[PDB]
């Protein structure tokens, strides 16, 4: 019955589309621009995510009853605002609300004003003020130059702050330095559907930010994830929901920025409780790839319920799910494309292979982006999921890809 449009081109969108395609309410499903892998579950629409003007027309002409936005870009550009002005149903935040992810400074501003637990944050253009602040917070402490150093001592912190101001980029307001509270604990991703003040928590997941095994290397969009996260207590989870998610939604609403869509809280379970690391105004990637397959409830129906502000009880499989990202060598740094990916047809039909940056040409698969694919597996336990996942991964042959072997190691060990 319904014509659904998904905006995006990565694994998260493949996951969204895949799930939505299983909805008894979906007549037809489009993904713009999508990717080769996604074409197996939906019709691709060759329109850019930021080409909002064209997306609107498409939505109007293709009688799209529901649009779901995957990436932050279109949201920050106000796609939601445009769609609503055109009377088109779209699940995602307005430009104003999306600022929760767009500007960390804003996020800190909001959380401080509304007393939402988060790591201390502060920027300075004056060394003397930065110094006074550093000496007040003690170390370890995080200094970020415009580059990131986790200063173990106040002395080192000061040296780094000075260098940041002296050698950092010279902005229109001069050079600046950011000082953040160093937090210790277990990281976790807490997503939830949100509409104004109503929050609908999704199952928790844990990302693997660093590019290499033993969380080494630079940060990435996420090298893998799994759900649930046993090591995160239900108390910690409940604290996050009532001290962070609900107050954040209410805060945004109170500030004239009511939020609609997926509120993604990058948190850290500290001994003092959950604290916000980062906010995101949409599904996380690869969190979507591992959380959606655990969602028994129909996503489209769930999304419509949220949009209508209706009560909703989300149901989840007991099975755990773990996914591993295959990235092009060099990622997150410079990487090359064109590496032939072999063996995708050897993967068990029970494995979830979400495409994020691949290309089809001459009847063959090729790497075509930073994060290229993600293979996730269901398991009775997280250990079984990890085993099934890596087991399947080994069938893929491509000297142009690499992937962490420790995804889920924190939950298992």
């Amino acid at each position: 019955h319904m014509n659904v449009l998904v905006i995006g081109r990565g694994g998260r969108e493949h996951a969204i589309a895949w799930k939505a395609a299983q909805s008894p309410l979906v007549g037809k499903l489009y993904v713009a621009p999508g990717n080769p892998g996604i074409a197996d579950v939906a019709e691709l629409v060759h329109i850019d995510e930021l080409d909002i003007e064209a997306l609107v027309q498409f939505a109007k002409q293709q009688a799209i009853d529901l649009t779901i936005v995957g990436p932050e870009a279109p949201l920050a550009s106000g796609i939601v605002d445009r769609f609503m002005a055109e009377g088109l149903r779209i699940f995602g935040p307005s430009q104003r609300a999306a600022l929760i992810e767009g500007s960390k400074a804003f996020a800190k501003e909001l959380m401080k004003k509304y007393g939402i637990p988060t790591a201390d944050h502060a920027a300075f253009t004056s060394y003397e003020e930065a110094k006074a602040y550093i000496e007040q917070k003690g170390a370890p402490i995080v200094i970020k130059a415009d580059g990131v150093t986790v200063a173990q001592t106040v002395e080192e912190a000061l040296a780094a702050a000075k260098a940041a101001l002296v050698d950092g980029q010279f902005g229109t307001a001069g050079s600046q330095v950011v000082i953040e509270e160093y937090l210790e604990g277990e990281e976790f991703s807490f997503m939830a559907f949100v509409n104004g003040e109503k929050v609908y928590p999704l199952a928790i997941a844990q990302d693997h930010k660093r590019a290499y095994d033993g969380d080494e290397g630079p940060n990435t969009g996420g090298m893998g994830a799994y759900s649930p996260v046993p090591q995160i207590s239900d108390e910690m989870m409940d604290a996050a929901l009532e001290a962070i998610l609900r107050p954040a939604a209410k805060a945004l609403a109170a500030e004239g920025r009511p939020f609609l869509g997926v509120l993604y809280a990058g948190l850290m379970a500290t001994a003092n409780g959950p604290k916000v690391i980062e906010f995101n105004a949409r599904f996380g990637d690869p969190e979507a790839q591992v959380v959606l397959p655990r969602l028994k409830t129909d996503l489209v129906e769930a999304v419509l319920a949220v949009m209508d502000g209706k009560e909703l009880e989300l149901e989840w499989t007991d099975e755990a799910v773990l996914g591993v990202v295959l990235a092009a060598k060099g990622y997150p740094g410079a990487y090359e494309r064109g590496a032939e990916i072999r063996g995708l047809d050897r993967i068990s039909p029970d494995a979830l292979l979400f495409h994020a940056g691949t290309k089809r040409e001459g009847g063959a698969w090729y790497t075509n982006g930073g994060r290229v694919l993600l293979l996730a597996a269901k398991g009775e336990t997280l250990a079984k999921a990890k085993e099934k996942a890596y087991e399947q991964l080994a069938a893929i042959d491509c000297d142009g890809l690499f992937y962490r072997r420790d995804i889920g190691r924190r939950a298992i060990e």
